């Protein structure tokens, strides 16, 4: 029993971490095999950040002048490349810790842990969900570009996530690790502004369903609803449209509860209605979005 | 930017968690040097568990009932005793990822990341406080007794808990690493409820800090007030009593953001007195009180 926002355990992704300076910037580094991954933007100076020319600035620079450091030894570079947001720096040793791996481009609503490191070194892990909008909310400070967010399914790291960016209104921006950014967002220090936060309405019906199996069952109504009466609420809430993909992705948690996906949809929409009274659900006076269906399954079988 | 609940790297611990058996039960061990610390209650079957007496149940075991496996490999056990209610499983094996670490005995409100496991294998990590009155709200399924709580110093680990018990509420009861219980609990499956679950002040106020340095300033208001004015509304609200001692320890906050003690107790006075009207701080709809003022700070400065 308990349901918590809970991070994958980060140790595979902890045996990755590199720092990587070019010049006077440092930042984190992902060292895969014989190859590290870094943002680009490890070879800017802060003045450069405002309108860079990556090509441009790259031309400035060789395989020597990107120091590579795995705890407190220094790796060799032997490569270098661009590939769209992030640089590749191919080394002369393979990683001895690299675990199973694939990199994978999530979709909006989709969450990850991130491993939060400075200096190539861990100094937290939390769990987030790529927002419907692009960005992320998360805990970066400066020097933190390059930390990775992942999903562990058993053995192998699926990296999905590397940090580049905060927004001027504090939220996060950053890539996959083919270096294409999530949403519109560029790697320069110019304003860029996100769009509509909407809450992501499938991740809120499975935390609804991982409260019911919990023990917290005060706001089950006696209503039901249909996908069309459903989404009107939505679109008034800023809730993500539901489609009929999410209501078969919520099957195993309605077999479990008995509670129909629409009967859960109903409750959600009077629980918009209503609000929440000054009640809690799973210790939380909102209701939470960023628990994907397949979370809910994970925690509440003990996936290890 | 940004501040999130954020668990310590998990890899120093994931490398210590072992299975361990007996007969037919199974949980987590914990693998540091040359012993396996785990739950006593290893030894009991489902039947023994509603009046055990340890003493008797372990004469009818030898060392070699003991099954502890490690990865894949079994661990010879050549010793085996019972300190509290934790037993010590001798191995013939130093655990070669022991880390630097510290076995500490925490007080009520701090805070700590839990890995919980399933056979010896972990599952995810997360942060949770030992509350009030000396439970946790965990995320424990059937067979993840053994898990643990630890804070980390940059390369020491101080375990702090391990996992024995859910009271019949849901909420979760544990002991230090020296197997001594938090709280007046015990290791037997008897209708055991748990104290007032006051709300930890120094932390909530410590988040207020943390809010304010990340941009939600909002609930600041024009008043102060004084540690025995604030106390009242305190124990109205059930709210832990603020001491000068918290005072102290939130005196780098109060210097970080300019906002005096005494002033924040003052918002968070009428944050109890008016409620939230709706509104948030870093993104809760509730005070939130699993953040100690040392977790603030260094989530604020990038501690690694
Ligand atoms: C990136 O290098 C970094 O660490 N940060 C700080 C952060 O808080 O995210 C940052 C902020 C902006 C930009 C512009 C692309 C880069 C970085
Ligand atoms: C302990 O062996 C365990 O794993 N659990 C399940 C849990 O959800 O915490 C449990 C519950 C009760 C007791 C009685 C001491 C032991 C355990």
């Amino acid at each position: 029993s308990g349901f918590r926002k809970m991070a994958f355990p980060s140790g595979k992704v902890e045996g990755c971490m590199v720092q990587v300076t070019c010049g006077t910037t440092t930042l984190n580094g992902l060292w895969l095999d014989d190859v590290v991954y870094c943002p680009r933007h490890v070879i800017c100076t802060s003045e450069d950040m405002l309108n860079p020319n990556y090509e441009d600035l790259l031309i400035r620079k060789s395989n020597h002048n990107f120091l590579v450091q795995a705890g407190n030894v220094q790796l060799r570079v032997i490569g270098h490349s661009m590939q769209n947001c992030v640089l590749k720096l191919k080394v002369d040793t393979a990683n001895p810790k690299t675990p199973k791996y694939k990199f994978v481009r999530i979709q909006p609503g989709q969450t990850f842990s991130v491993l939060a490191c400075y200096n190539g070194s861990p100094s937290g892990v939390y769990q987030c969900a790529m927002r419907p909008n692009f960005t992320i909310k998360g805990s970066f400070l400066n020097g933190s570009c390059g930390s990775v967010g992942f999903n562990i399914d058993y053995d192998c790291v699926s990296f999905c996530y590397m940090h580049h960016m905060e927004l001027p209104t504090g939220v996060h921006a950053g890539t996959d690790l083919e270096g294409n950014f999530y949403g519109p967002f560029v790697d320069r220090q110019t304003a860029q502004a996100a769009g509509t936060d909407t809450t992501i309405t499938v991740n809120v019906l499975a935390w609804l369903y991982a409260a019911v199996i919990n023990g917290d069952r005060w706001f089950l109504n006696r209503f039901t609803t249909t996908l069309n009466d459903f989404n009107l609420v939505a679109m008034k809430y800023n809730y993500e449209p539901l489609t009929q993909d999410h209501v078969d992705i919520l099957g195993p948690l309605s077999a479990q509860t008995g509670i129909a996906v629409l009967d859960m949809c109903a409750s959600l929409k009077e629980l918009l209605q209503n609000g929440m009274n000054g009640r809690t659900i799973l210790g939380s006076a909102l209701l939470e979005d960023e628990f994907t269906p397949f979370d809910v399954v994970r925690q509440c079988s003990g996936v290890t």
